[PDB]
């Protein structure tokens, strides 16, 4: 019986297992634009992604994770509202069923079809397992995705899924650019968050781009043709696999922007 998104496991039902849901710093949250205030100090977000060695891309479970060699300081992110250097380890998306619903962080609870998490650990504690104990140990990058136009990007994600439908297959997935799934604008809002799947440990940095990225119908249809269970188990489509919007609590949501 573990953690999952079904009726029975769903994130309703995962403070038993993780009490630090019910937390004070819990993701994802609304994003109330009218309530967020521009900060001037914030300093320019830096994307360093030319050196990016994506290795490889896994069905675990809860999504699919596209993971990157992290063994030294290629594909980094910095600057915004970070103090020093945060490698990128893997990326992976949070989508709906429907196109109405499938973003884990709102806007003036507007809901997206999907949300893609670019994550990152922060260099100073040495290990992704030691940054996620910190409070300052991750930056997420928080990019939405709304149906239109098709990103040309991400099709050589999609083109791989069929290889990886259950739970626990892998793929070699070298020489893939996440340069071309970032939207024009990097704008942004930023609060302090945490994990959206359990431990949901309280070390994100969570950085949210204003400007959505457009992915076809098409697209989004074969991430929902993927599978939650494993090879030879009843299927049950990997669909939903968001968490909703989390108390705010005692934080201030910041804008990049004006
Ligand atoms: N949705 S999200 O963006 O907030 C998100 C991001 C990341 C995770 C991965 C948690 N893994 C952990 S805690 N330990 C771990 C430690 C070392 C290694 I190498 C592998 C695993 C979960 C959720
Ligand atoms: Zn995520």
């Amino acid at each position: 019986h573990h953690w999952g998104y079904g009726k029975h496991n769903g994130p309703e039902h995962w403070h038993k297992d993780f009490p630090i849901a019910k937390g004070e710093r819990q993701s994802p949250v609304d994003i109330d634009t009218h309530t967020a205030k521009y900060d001037p100090s914030l300093k320019p977000l830096s994307v360093s992604y030319d050196q990016a060695t994506s290795l490889r891309i896994l069905n675990n479970g809860h999504a699919f994770n596209v993971e990157f060699d992290d063994s030294q300081d290629k594909a980094v992110l910095k600057g915004g509202p970070l103090d020093g250097t945060y490698r990128l380890i893997q990326f992976h998306f949070h989508w709906g069923s429907l196109d109405g619903q499938g973003s884990e962080h709102t806007v003036d609870k507007k809901k997206y079809a999907a949300e893609l998490h670019l994550v990152h650990w922060n260099t100073k504690y040495g290990d992704f397992g030691k940054a996620v104990q910190q409070p300052d140990g991750l930056a997420v990058l928080g990019i939405f995705l709304k149906v239109g136009s098709a990103k040309p990007g991400l099709q050589k994600v999609v083109d791989v899924l069929d290889s990886i439908k259950t739970k626990g297959k892998s793929a070699d997935f070298t020489n893939f650019d996440p340069r071309g799934l970032l939207p024009e604008s990097l704008d942004y809002w930023t609060y302090p968050g945490s994990l959206t799947t359990p431990p949901l440990l309280e070390c994100v940095t969570w950085i949210v781009l204003k400007e959505p990225i457009s992915v076809s119908s098409e697209q989004v249809l074969k991430f929902r043709k993927l599978n939650f269970n494993g090879e030879g188990e009843p299927e049950e489509l990997m669909v939903d696999n968001w968490r909703p919007a989390q108390p705010l609590k005692n934080r201030q949501i910041k804008a990049s922007f004006k």
